[PDB]
């Protein structure tokens, strides 16, 4: 079972800047960050999953299973216990300090959705090659 499964590329994102000030993200980091599309690979083996954000030199490693208490590193560094979990095939939701993330797979685009308060932070991206 690995719907998720592949490497995928940034096309575009929307506010960035505002929701990376909010979570606490070094500004210098947020000007280099922000024209960067980063890179997401993707292991989905049944309900374990492994993937790893790549966004310049920094690159953030995370593992779960759903259903299961998991640690994620934020990209502050910050390690947040959470429940990840599917909702259908194509949709991995989670809450972590107060933000909510969505990832929705629909083809070879991923959409990925975390609001913050009013802060909509969306991220869309598309599969590269295998
Ligand atoms: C130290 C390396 C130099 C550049 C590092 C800039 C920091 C990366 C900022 C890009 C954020 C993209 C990660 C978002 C993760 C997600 O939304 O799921
Ligand atoms: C810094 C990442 C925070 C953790 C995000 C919740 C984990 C469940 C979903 C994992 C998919 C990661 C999103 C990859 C797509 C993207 O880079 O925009
Ligand atoms: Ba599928
Ligand atoms: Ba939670």
């Amino acid at each position: 079972g690995s719907s998720f499964s592949g490497k995928y590329q940034l096309q575009s994102q929307e506010n960035f800047e505002a929701f990376m000030k909010a979570i606490g993200l070094p500004e210098e980091l947020i000007q280099k960050g922000k024209d960067i599309k980063g890179v997401s690979e993707i292991v989905q083996n049944g309900k374990h999953f492994k993937f790893t954000i790549t966004a310049g030199s920094k690159v953030i490693q995370n593992e779960f299973t759903v259903g299961e208490e998991c640690e994620l590193e934020t990209m502050t560094g910050e390690k947040v216990k959470t429940v990840v979990q599917l909702e259908g095939d194509n949709k991995l939701v989670t809450t972590f300090k107060n933000i909510k993330s969505v990832t929705e797979l629909n083809g070879d685009i991923i959409t990925n959705t975390m609001t913050l308060g009013d802060i909509v932070f969306k991220r869309i991206s598309k599969r590269i090659g295998t």
